[PDB]
């Protein structure tokens, strides 16, 4: 699935934040989807299918988040996984995996279009791919182990859709990576919204059901992109809330809980976000 960027790309494609002169108190936990309740995104959960979009994914959730956020809850937009992630030529190979930093270049540069769900069937660029169970039993059929081929860059809109492809795009004003540093991140997601970030997948995070993930046994089986909502402390155990694209079957109704401040799985090295203003 996701994979790190070079590091001599990353450094130099975008600017790194700290928010070290930033003084403010931060709470012992924080939820994105309370700070903006009327932020409906933040607390959608969506399903990437039988595809290894999740970079796709982490990236058009924080930024349909953002959009709402940052303008004070005047656009109010679920952005099309399928535009990046079928357009976007420098983030990675599509259905076959690809790269958080790129994804949230291309948002500034290029924009990307509206687009819901298959099952919504809304916007600009529905999601072509149904709903599948990621290693879980559900409602749902199970994904299985078969990949759908990444589909081609369209650029139109469907047919009942009024504004054109081209003016459907909503693009970024500045992306950047966030520093390697619990503090820092945290000042991010609670002045600027949620964030992408990617960490390693080792065999027992495909049994996770509940509480705080740390990885305990199994081989690493690669790398996976999410969105980072907020933290929160449990019984004195640190943790970030984080957003998965597996459906609202999958972990804690969607969603699940990593421990926070030591890198778990490299959690805190890749996060990347970007600002609409
Ligand atoms: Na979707």
């Amino acid at each position: 699935g996701a994979r790190r960027e070079e590091p001599d790309l990353r450094r130099t494609r975008r600017p790194t934040v700290d928010h070290n002169d930033w003084n403010v108190e931060i709470p012992s936990s924080f939820d994105s989807r309370k700070k903006w309740p009327r932020c409906k995104s933040i607390a959608t959960i969506r399903d990437q299918s039988r595809c290894g979009s999740c970079w796709a994914f982490g990236a058009v959730e924080a930024m349909s988040d953002r959009s709402c956020i940052q303008s004070g809850g005047k656009q109010n937009v679920e952005l099309s996984a399928v535009d990046l992630l079928s357009c976007c030529e420098s983030c990675g190979l599509g259905c076959e995996g690809g790269i958080l930093g790129p994804a949230w270049d291309y948002w500034v540069k290029e924009g990307i279009v509206t687009g819901s769900s298959k099952e919504n069937h809304a916007g600009c660029e529905p999601y072509p791919f149904p709903k599948c169970e990621h290693h879980t039993k559900g409602k749902y059929p199970p994904c299985g182990s078969k990949i759908y081929k990444t589909p081609r860059c369209k650029q139109t809109c469907q047919k009942k859709y009024k504004t054109p492809y081209t003016q459907d795009k909503h693009r970024g004003k500045s992306s950047y990576n966030v520093k390697n540093d619990e503090k820092a991140i945290q000042k991010e997601i609670m002045k600027y919204g949620p964030v992408e970030a990617g960490f390693t997948v080792y065999e027992d995070f495909l049994n996770y059901k509940s509480g705080i993930y740390k990885h305990i046994t199994g081989e690493t089986l690669g790398g996976h992109a999410i969105r980072i909502i907020g933290w929160g402390v449990e019984n004195k155990a640190p943790y970030w809330l984080i957003a998965n694209s597996w459906n609202e079957d999958w972990g804690e109704n969607g969603y699940f809980r990593i421990v926070r401040g030591r890198d778990e799985c490299s959690i805190e090295s890749e996060v990347t976000a970007g600002r609409i203003n």
